[PDB]
């Protein structure tokens, strides 16, 4: 929603309908206006469809190639965890034909909302948009996607009534989910549109109290599913937890990473938890996925970096770099490089602006070249990984394999501490130039310069 405003027709007016009245009457807010819309409603700002085609000159020219993106179908809400209509792209976006060009224009990424379901979904449909009414009737093609008790509240999405929990098994649902021809992912895995990938949303619960086989053959089944249509098929599966049902190669080929980067190193850079619970810190998953696992900044389950930042401009262009030498397949948190804020959900969620993105704003021509370097350089892509200097107000380490090099020196401190990052155990010629401005391997330790922090 925070991304870009393509259409004023798919932009619904305020009071245009409601959701779960109240389901109070819609409230909008101008760009550069506050994050959660005024009493008697919210919300509803950026992210429409036609503009990214002409924002890949911002995204993709020359930076990004494919876009990690949230769930993409019907829910009235700004977020849409609760799917209503499945196959067609959600109206607010638009549809899938000014879209259909767009993944081939994009020639992209996506995310699945399928875990939770709609209450006001187009089949079971309390508030009765669908024609079906399982909320009333036990005789419909869409009823036993839940089992029994079919009343006020029970076990669903950590107990949410609006997001019901489905009766997921074989051969039953996921016929319009992943597996089948009807399935939308597989209803979108082909020409002309064919799907680079897709994403799972806290399915760690899936299936009948989650973390049983149910959770994962549901998944293992999808692996061959991956491997059915496209070898490019690339997958994730949301669990906050350490990855394992996250991958086995058998289980996955990728997954999401709080634990990866986003929860570990802020203590170091944004000083603390993603939750924003302070951290003091001075100085598992198979080869392929390592340079394959997803890697980004903040989210709509947690706080944002500036809140963490020592209110310090320095802190983030620093931190951002850490995401470059980094492995996995990063899918950065927009405003990742620009310096923006995002209070606490749904404040965290915050409009994508224009103005501070200037490159006088030293962001630009940092995060710009810094990706670009990791696209000049595969040493920050498929390399081996060493870790180097243990210093308060320093950190060093490398990526090591058999064709190139990059080590990476950093200075923590408000003021420098001269470091000397040696690359003899490196075992590559000394006195030699290492592109930058600029260094000799001489002394088998790097003597160059970069500002306090």
């Amino acid at each position: 929603d925070r991304f870009a405003r393509s259409l004023p027709r798919e932009a619904e007016q305020d009071h245009v309908y409601y959701h779960h009245a109240a389901g109070q009457e819609i409230i909008l807010r101008d760009w550069d206006e506050p994050v959660t819309a005024q009493a008697g409603g919210s919300t509803f700002y950026g992210g429409d469809l036609d503009g990214i085609s002409e924002k890949l000159p911002y995204l993709k020219k020359l930076g990004v190639t494919a876009l990690y993106l949230n769930p993409v179908f019907k829910a009235p809400s700004v977020h849409k965890y609760d799917t209503e209509d499945y196959r067609h792209v959600d109206p607010q976006f638009g549809g899938d034909g000014a879209l259909l060009r767009l993944r081939h224009n994009t020639q992209l990424v996506l995310d699945g909302v399928f875990n939770h379901s709609g209450d006001s979904h187009a089949w079971f449909d309390r508030h009765n948009r669908g024609t079906g009414g399982a909320c009333h009737n036990p005789e419909s093609p869409w009823r036993d996607w839940y089992s029994f008790s079919d009343d006020g509240t029970a076990l669903d999405w950590l107990g949410y009534a609006s997001l019901p929990k489905l009766d997921y098994q074989s051969e039953s649902l996921v016929n319009e989910i992943y597996r089948g021809e009807d399935s939308i992912v597989r209803h979108w895995l082909k020409a002309p549109w064919n799907m680079d990938g897709w994403r799972l949303d806290v399915v760690h619960m899936l299936g009948e109290a989650g973390g049983a086989r149910n959770n994962m053959q549901h998944v293992a089944g999808i692996t061959e599913a991956a491997k059915e249509t496209q070898p490019e098929a690339y997958i994730v599966g949301e669990h906050f937890g350490d990855a394992r049902q996250w991958l086995q190669a058998d289980v996955e080929d990728a997954a999401m990473n709080y634990r990866g980067f986003t929860f570990p190193l802020w203590g170091f850079l944004a000083n603390t938890d993603i939750s924003y619970d302070p951290q003091q810190i001075d100085a598992g998953l198979s080869h392929q996925q390592q340079l394959r696992m997803f890697n980004q900044l903040d989210s709509h389950d947690t706080a944002r970096f500036k809140t963490l930042l020592g209110r310090d401009i320095a802190r983030l262009p620093l931190a951002v770099v850490w995401l470059f030498t980094w492995p996995g397949v990063p899918c950065i948190y927009y405003g990742d490089e620009v310096g923006l804020d995002g209070k606490n959900d749904p404040f965290c969620r915050k409009p994508f602006p224009w103005q501070v993105e200037k490159q006088d704003t030293a962001l630009f021509a940092l995060y710009q070249r810094m990706i670009a370097l990791r696209k000049k350089s595969q040493a920050l892509r498929h390399g081996g990984c060493q870790v180097l200097y243990a210093e308060d107000n320093v950190v060093v380490f490398v990526r090591v394999l058999n064709q190139q090099r990059v080590l990476v020196a950093i200075n923590r401190g408000e003021a420098c501490e001269v470091v000397l990052p040696a690359s003899p155990f490196l075992n590559a010629v000394q006195w030699q130039c290492k592109e930058g401005h600029g260094q000799l391997t001489d002394g088998i330790l790097a003597l160059p310069a970069i500002s306090a922090t």
